[PDB]
C-alpha cells in the first residue's frame, strides 16, 4: 500500500522504473489496478439516480460518497456522483465529483454549501474540441443567479495565461467561495510542462492553506478521476516535499483509489507525477 522513495534517491529509482520501455514503471501501476475495487457502488445505480450521473460507468463509491442533506420528501434526494477523498493530513480534505450537468448544477452548489466548502478546483473546460466536458455552473459575468435555494454572485473574474480564479458570493449567510479553473490541460495526454502543474496545485494550496474555517476542497474534471487524482497525487506529494525527507507517489495513488474508482487513471498520468517531483528535487538540489 505504499512504496516510499527516498529523496536522494527518487533521481535513480526514477530511472530504473523508466528503463527497458518503463518496464517496471508499468509493473507497479499495474498493481495499483485492483485497489479498491471490493467496493459496491449501489445508491450511484438506483433508477432514480441514473440522469445524475454524467458517466454511467463512472460512480460513486457507497463506502465513500458525499450525501446531500434531506428532509421531508428525499427518495435518493441525498445523490450526488462525487465523493470524500483523504490528504496528506486528514480524511475529507477533498470532495471529488464529476463536472456538474445542467440538471446536477443546483445539487453541486448545495454540496459546496452544505459541506462549507470555500475552495473550488476544476481541471477541465466546459467543452473541448467540440466533446461536452462539464456544464458552465456558474455565472458567466457579474449578474446573479439562482441555484435552488442558494443565489450566487460572480464578485471578480482574474484570466492567467493558463488558469483564471473566479470569486463567488453564495447566499443560503454569505460566504465567498473561489474558484481556480486550470484551461490548459491537453485534449489527449497530460500537460506539456510538470512546471505548469506545479505551479497551479502550489497556488491552489497557498489559498486553501489560507482558509483555516473551510470544509473540503472540491475538485473536479468531467469524470472527476484522471485529471482530478493527478492534481490531488500532486498537490499530496509537493507537500510531503517539504515537510518530509521521503516521498510516496504510489501510497498517495494508493490512498485515492481507495476512495473513488480510477484515481489517476493512465500510467501517463502516473508517470508525470514522478516526472513533476524530479524536476522539483533538480531545482532544490541545485
Ligand atoms: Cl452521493
Ligand atoms: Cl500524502
Amino acid at each position: 500500500t505504499s512504496c516510499p522513495i527516498k529523496i536522494n534517491q527518487f533521481e535513480g529509482h526514477f530511472m530504473k522504473l523508466q528503463a527497458d520501455s518503463n518496464y517496471l514503471l508499468s509493473k507497479e501501476y499495474e498493481e495499483l489496478k485492483d485497489v479498491g475495487r471490493n467496493q459496491s457502488c449501489d445508491i450511484a445505480l438506483l433508477p432514480e439516480n441514473r440522469g445524475k450521473n454524467r458517466y454511467n460507468n463512472i460512480l460513486p463509491y457507497d463506502a465513500t460518497r458525499v450525501k446531500l442533506s434531506n428532509v421531508d420528501d428525499d427518495p435518493c434526494s441525498d445523490y450526488i456522483n462525487a465523493s470524500y477523498i483523504p490528504g496528506n493530513n486528514f480524511r475529507r480534505e477533498y470532495i471529488v465529483t464529476q463536472g456538474p450537468l445542467p440538471g446536477t448544477k443546483d445539487d453541486f452548489w448545495k454540496m459546496v454549501w452544505e459541506q462549507n466548502v470555500h475552495n473550488i478546483v476544476m481541471v477541465t473546460q466546459c467543452v473541448e474540441k467540440g466533446r461536452v466536458k462539464c456544464d458552465h455552473y456558474w455565472p458567466a459575468d457579474q449578474d446573479s443567479l439562482y441555484y435552488g435555494d442558494l443565489i450566487l454572485q460572480m464578485l471578480s473574474e482574474s484570466v492567467l495565461p493558463e488558469w483564471t480564479i473566479r470569486e463567488f458570493k453564495i447566499c443560503g449567510a454569505h460566504r465567498l467561495i473561489r474558484h481556480f479553473h486550470y484551461t490548459v490541460w491537453p485534449d489527449h495526454g497530460v500537460p506539456e510542462t510538470t512546471q505548469s502543474l506545479i505551479q497551479f496545485v502550489r497556488t491552489v494550496r497557498d489559498y486553501i492553506n489560507r482558509s483555516p474555517g473551510a470544509g473540503p476542497t472540491v475538485v473536479h474534471c468531467s469524470a472527476g478521476v484522471g485529471r482530478t487524482g493527478t492534481f490531488i497525487a500532486l498537490d499530496r506529494i509537493l507537500q510531503q516535499l517539504d515537510s518530509k525527507d521521503s516521498v510516496d507517489i504510489y501510497g498517495a495513488v494508493h490512498d485515492l483509489r481507495l476512495h473513488r474508482v480510477h484515481m489517476v487513471q493512465t500510467e501517463c498520468q502516473y508517470v508525470y507525477l514522478h516526472q513533476c517531483v524530479r524536476d522539483v528535487l533538480r531545482a532544490r538540489k541545485l
